[PDB]
């Protein structure tokens, strides 16, 4: 493929396309992604540096955010704690064979000129636009805090002084990207990825018990996990064993059956893995094993790498 | 009087008595106030000076807050006009007769550990008490924006900075006040003079053409100001000129009469002024009169000291 249908690939949207074809003229760009530090990177956390990967091998510069001050601000708690889990994340990251500027957000974000910037963008945005880009990402609050529509402010902000032409997310980041648009003077071209769903088949991967995946898991978590997994028979949209075939494992691959239970398969693509699945040519059972193994071998570099260090 | 009741005049409420008796036993102690920059310093400003002179002379270190970043998060302009506005607000409470350190927001507000506190703070001030606390402060806006909620955080961080031990404003500032000794260590006392009535009747002095009398008007502009000013006959409460006559007159006073319209008023105090002019002895004309004039003397020496500059 080009490099825009490599970008493209897996996406659920960019905004916009025609912009992304202007940035990629240009024989510098870069792009960026942030993570509010997490104790378990997992495969949601994978796919967005997957596609971070794609914009580098399509000539991006490419800036990693550990934001540990919006991850302050939104009641993840110390600053020195969430520091620390930073540089787990960063290390995870690098495992997984990113090439990156990885920066704090605690580095720049406290900074005189930024922070008068910070206020700047606050007489220009609106409390309304600032607590509904936080629908999907603020931390559920009863009383809710002012530092709710400081954050996004602290991302627009961070977006502009990253430089950055691109910026990347789940698509829950669309609104403060949205707000991006509106309130800098170069219009970021943002790029969201498809939200994956967790294990229980209960809304999105989180760090949730049973719930992820993280990628330096071990094989008996990862087979364990995966045995347990929401995952009924014939059912596709919403089922996480289904999500993680299609965008982690690689095909060709076969499964492995004995005759009276139809037979091996040879599964030349995910899109075969699904008509099989969604005919019920393969049962659940059958189906959780392979995507485990397969999940372990597609791993197994990360952890090796960060068992190593 | 003693130190108590000497800072006690004239005050709307003191939060609370009991400690501010404990501050008085301090060998050290201090007091702020704050003003976003005015292009007219008008009486208004004048009866907090007198309350902050008050309290200088009970033996306070005083400090005058330059708010000119508070200035710019409350839409009054940029910063670079905000703060020339500043420098000449400042030479007028100098004029006024006030020994204080005079200290612009913009020196320390944007500090990293100022800043790094102000995000403390906004995680425990809640969107709806940081608005209900503008409600008397915020310039109007139908699309309120984030600054709105930032601006009385960085009021209360500004008070903990300053390190004072009273904290000195209208009446208007007592919600902000309250958000102080809730959100910060050392509750601050706070002291709330009145809020002046405009010349006009219609709400609180302020800017607005012929509404104020600037304490560097001239003799033509006060006689002018006060001879339009709302002052219905026998009417004292809302009265802006009985107010005038109450908080910056000296008594006694003599007010000049021919015979036949009663002859001359010696006026032993302000008490002794609302009851001739409540009881319709004197009249309206004559009462503005020897407001004017009086208050021409009282602001000389302000004026004459801003010129001589
Ligand atoms: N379940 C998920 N699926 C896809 N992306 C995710 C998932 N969880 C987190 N991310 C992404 O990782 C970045 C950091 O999110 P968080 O861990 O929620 O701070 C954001 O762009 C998220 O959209
Ligand atoms: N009409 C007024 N009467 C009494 N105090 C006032 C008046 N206008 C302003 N001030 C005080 O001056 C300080 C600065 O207020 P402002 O000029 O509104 O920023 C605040 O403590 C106000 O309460
Ligand atoms: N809001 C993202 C976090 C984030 C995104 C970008 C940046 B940045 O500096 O570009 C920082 C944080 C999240 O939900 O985790
Ligand atoms: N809110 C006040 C302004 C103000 C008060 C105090 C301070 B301070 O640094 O203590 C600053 C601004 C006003 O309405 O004008
Ligand atoms: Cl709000
Ligand atoms: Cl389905
Ligand atoms: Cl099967
Ligand atoms: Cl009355
Ligand atoms: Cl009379």
């Amino acid at each position: 493929m080009d490099e825009f249908e490599l970008i493209k690939r897996n996406t659920s949207e960019i905004i916009s396309e025609e912009e992304l074809r202007e940035v990629l003229k240009k024989d510098e760009k870069s792009a960026s992604i942030g993570f509010e530090p997490s104790g378990k990177i997992h495969l949601g956390h994978y796919l967005q540096i997957k596609k971070m990967i794609d914009l580098q091998n399509a000539g991006f510069d490419i800036i990693i955010a550990l934001a540990d001050l919006m991850a302050y601000l939104n009641q993840k708690g110390e600053l020195d704690e969430i520091r620390k889990i930073g540089d787990y994340n960063k290390k995870v990251f690098e495992a997984m064979g990113l090439k990156a500027k990885y920066v704090y957000g605690s580095e720049f974000q406290l900074d005189k000129d930024y922070t008068l910037n910070v206020y700047r963008l606050a007489l220009k945005t609106t409390l309304k636009r600032a607590r509904r880009s936080m629908e999907l990402i603020a931390r559920e609050d009863e009383n809710p805090k002012v530092a709710e529509v400081i954050y996004p402010i602290m991302q627009v902000n961070s977006i502009h002084y990253e430089g950055v032409d691109v910026a990347v997310g789940g698509m829950e980041q669309r609104k403060i990207h949205m707000l991006a648009r509106e309130l800098l003077p170069k219009k970021v071209v943002c790029i969201h990825n498809p939200v994956l769903t967790g294990l229980d088949g209960e809304g999105k991967m989180s760090s949730s018990k049973g719930n992820f995946i993280a990628v330096d898991d071990s094989p008996e978590e990862i087979r364990a996990k995966i045995k347990k997994a929401y995952c009924p028979a014939g059912v596709v949209e919403g089922n996480p064993i289904m999500e993680i075939a299609k965008y982690f494992l690689e095909y060709p691959l076969t499964i492995k059956r004995p005759e009276k239970f139809g037979g091996d398969l040879t599964v030349n693509s995910y899109e075969e893995l699904e008509s099989l699945f969604k005919n019920k040519e393969l049962h659940p059972m059958r189906l959780k094993n392979a995507v485990a193994e397969e999940l372990i071998k597609i791993l197994e570099p990360i952890r090796k790498r960060l068992s190593a260090h």
